[PDB]
């Protein structure tokens, strides 16, 4: 697809068979997930946004269909205003910016 | 230009003669900037770790990657210089896969 921008980058994902919404978000190194059902084990991890820093579970290798692209990459789980969906994985899918 | 995500995709940018690295954010809805005169209002914004408090000015001319652009900056103490979908818009910006 090629996504405009005068509304939000909404897509649908699917995590480990659910179904979540989630922002395609350049200005994110990394993919922010507010929960997942994952199985996996974790560590624990810090990162620091816009207003100051989270804690978040660091999950590898989880699988990701994002908007009907497969993507397998670090999934991070903590609070987030929105789900964000990082260049971790968005060049995986291929995704670029154009103008 | 097409930009791959393999890195941060910062471009210079410039305000009034003023050059600045700014990053081509599609996950911001409005550009802020940490860098002064001229009418503004308050306005909060959010994001992983919470709010900042910035200062909004209306209708500035910004050059960003070469295209010309008007609309709103708000500044405050973001960490990176941020280019928003406000602005992305005006110079034709999409996301492609
Ligand atoms: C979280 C988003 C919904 C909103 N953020 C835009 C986002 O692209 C920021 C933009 C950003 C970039 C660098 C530093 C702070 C904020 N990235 C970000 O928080 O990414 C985090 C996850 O990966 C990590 O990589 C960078 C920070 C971490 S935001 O910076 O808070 C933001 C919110 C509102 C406006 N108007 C402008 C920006």
């Amino acid at each position: 697809p090629q996504i405009t921008l005068w509304k939000r980058p909404l897509v649908t994902i699917r995590i480990a068979g659910q179904l979540k919404e989630a922002l395609l978000d350049t200005g994110a190194d990394d993919t922010v997930i507010e929960e997942m059902n994952a199985p996996g084990k974790w560590k624990p991890k810090m990162i620091g946004g816009i207003g100051g820093f989270i804690k978040v579970r660091q999950y590898d290798q989880i699988i990701i269909e994002i908007a009907g692209h497969k993507a397998i990459g670090t999934v991070l789980v903590g609070p987030t205003p929105v789900n964000i969906i990082g260049r971790n994985l968005l060049t995986q899918i291929g995704a670029t910016l154009n103008f």
